[PDB]
């Protein structure tokens, strides 16, 4: 299904993982596969398909706010689409070469593991 | 004259001379730069903001890798430098994902666009 937030964040469950999938909660280290796109033109700026999974501690601001919120509650094998407003990404200013000012971002994220 | 080395292995080379009285990147000032970043061992460019909005940071507070805090210091607007940055002054043993492996030397070309205060 779909959840929207008043700030414009959209979190869509694309597919469910197996029933026994470990759950991602704040403070857990998680491993994910992702494809990241600029929402304005569908240009893919990064993916780790065919690469080592991306590991981070959920809920500590290591990653953009849209990920901390959007990955929370995933179970192993779940895939979500996150449609992230600038305020939950890199803001008005944008970021480096990769992210223009005022960028809406779309990520497809698959939860690979959770360290309980 | 136009190359300086540091005991940690950093090399700072002046590529281009900007404005003679151009505002100077001094510690504690917010500075705006254009850059190209390359993995030295295979010459793979991992990022650049050339032709895009400049990158702003506060110099000398550890918000960026050590090689930048040291290497950008003293630039004047319009200057360009090449930084040859050892792992200890970059991403060290951990690296930065697959694009920047453990124990990687980095090279950056950096151009100073502006200094605020
Ligand atoms: C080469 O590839 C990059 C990732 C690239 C950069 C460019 C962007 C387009 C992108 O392609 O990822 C991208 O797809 C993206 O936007 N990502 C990556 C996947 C998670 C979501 C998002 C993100 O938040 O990235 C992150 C985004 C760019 C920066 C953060 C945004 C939120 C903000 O609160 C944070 O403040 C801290 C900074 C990058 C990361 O996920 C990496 C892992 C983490 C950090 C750098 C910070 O958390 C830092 O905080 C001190 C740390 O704790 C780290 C471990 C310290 C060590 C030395 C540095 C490691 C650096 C690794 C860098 C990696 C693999
Ligand atoms: C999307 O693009 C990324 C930049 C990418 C990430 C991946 C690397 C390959 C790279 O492509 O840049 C790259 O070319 C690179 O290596 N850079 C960027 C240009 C400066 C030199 C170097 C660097 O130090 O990056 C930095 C490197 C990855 C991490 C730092 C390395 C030194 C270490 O001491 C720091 O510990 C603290 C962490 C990223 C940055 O320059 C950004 C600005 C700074 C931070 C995230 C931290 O300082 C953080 O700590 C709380 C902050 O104080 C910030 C301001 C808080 C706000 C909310 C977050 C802003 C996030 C911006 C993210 C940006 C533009």
């Amino acid at each position: 299904q779909v959840r929207t937030y008043p700030n414009g964040l959209i979190v869509e469950e694309l597919s469910m993982g197996k029933p026994n999938g470990k759950r991602a909660d704040p403070g857990k280290t998680v491993s994910v596969r992702y494809i990241g796109k600029l929402q304005k033109n569908g240009k893919i700026f990064d993916s780790n398909i065919g690469k080592s999974p991306f590991k981070f501690r959920l809920g500590i601001g290591s990653v953009i706010k849209g990920w901390d919120v959007g990955v929370n509650g995933m179970r192993v094998g779940d895939k979500r689409k996150l449609t992230i407003p600038p305020s939950m990404g890199y803001g008005v200013k944008g970021a480096g070469g990769q992210i223009p000012p005022n960028s809406w971002l779309t990520f497809d994220v698959e939860l690979i593991n959770v360290q309980l």
